């Protein structure tokens, strides 16, 4: 799967440049105080093209490893919650939630890299998850009872939103447990590289969807 894996970094290269282009493109079919998340998005597809690229020119050399999507993930994942709240949150509410939320994330996100540069097995993987896992479900919860408030057509796109999260982030711990389980190093690559695409276009895509509701 080397070969497939290589290819897989290059077509989300092309896929995250593909979303960062049509967002930003797509950003002024709505309004003005509706436009953060579309740009927060398209940053976000843009820095994943960034570090794809980098990622590319890595396994190239030789010399990549896991470790280089975390550099990725502690920026676009806090950003990713950001774009959510951007579109249901305003004044003091949306400030503690950025906040913690992003506090969160990036936990998590720091105790999957310190469990991901270990021995698969070793008891700092362990910690790793736990850690990660408990603040994976923290934020879970926290965006189950986001939609909360909604009504009408917003509450129909937040829950768009919602699922594509709480569905599609789910692959991100089951890679991470599935070495301990079997030979699943070299698979577990070929579905991030996946996930990510369809976790980070999509999640723009769907936000601009939530931007059009909000302006219509
Ligand atoms: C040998 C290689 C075989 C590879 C085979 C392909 C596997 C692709 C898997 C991706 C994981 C992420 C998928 C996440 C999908 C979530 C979809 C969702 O929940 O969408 C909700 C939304 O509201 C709808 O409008
Ligand atoms: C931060 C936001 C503000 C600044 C936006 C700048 C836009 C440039 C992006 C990288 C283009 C070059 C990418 C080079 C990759 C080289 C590599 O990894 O090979
Ligand atoms: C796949 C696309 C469709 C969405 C699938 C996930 C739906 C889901 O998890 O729904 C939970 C429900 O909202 C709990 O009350
Ligand atoms: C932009 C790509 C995304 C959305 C990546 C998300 C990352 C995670 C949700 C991963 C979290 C982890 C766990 C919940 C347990 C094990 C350690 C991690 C970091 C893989
Ligand atoms: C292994 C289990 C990891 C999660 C345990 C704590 C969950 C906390 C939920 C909030
Ligand atoms: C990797 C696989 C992750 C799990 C995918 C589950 C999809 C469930 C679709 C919705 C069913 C109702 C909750």
């Amino acid at each position: 799967m080397e070969e497939l894996t290589y290819r897989l970094f290059m077509v989300a290269t092309v896929g995250m440049l593909a979303g960062t282009v049509f967002l930003l493109a797509s950003s002024r079919e709505v309004k003005p105080e509706h436009r953060r998340g579309v740009y927060i998005s398209a940053l976000v597809c843009g820095i994943a093209w960034y570090h794809y690229q980098k990622m590319g020119a890595s396994w190239e050399s030789g010399s990549y490893d896991t470790g280089l999507r975390y550099v990725d993930w502690v920026l676009t994942v806090p950003l990713m919650f950001v774009e959510v709240l951007a579109v249901t949150r305003k004044g003091a509410a949306y400030n503690e939630a950025v906040r913690n939320w992003g506090i969160a994330a990036t936990v998590m996100i720091g105790a999957g890299y310190y469990g991901e540069t270990s021995a698969a097995g070793s008891n700092e993987y362990w910690t790793g998850f736990v850690i990660a896992m408990a603040t994976y479900v923290w934020l879970m919860r926290n965006l189950q009872a986001e939609g909360e408030g909604l009504k009408g057509d917003q509450a129909v796109a937040f829950e768009n939103i919602k699922n594509l999260i709480l569905v599609g982030w789910i692959i991100y711990p089951l890679g991470y447990i599935a070495p301990v389980v079997g030979d699943f190093d070299a698979i577990r690559e070929v579905l991030y590289t996946i996930a990510d695409i369809i976790n980070k276009v999509g999640l723009g895509v769907l936000v601009l969807q939530m931007a059009r509701v909000q302006s219509g």
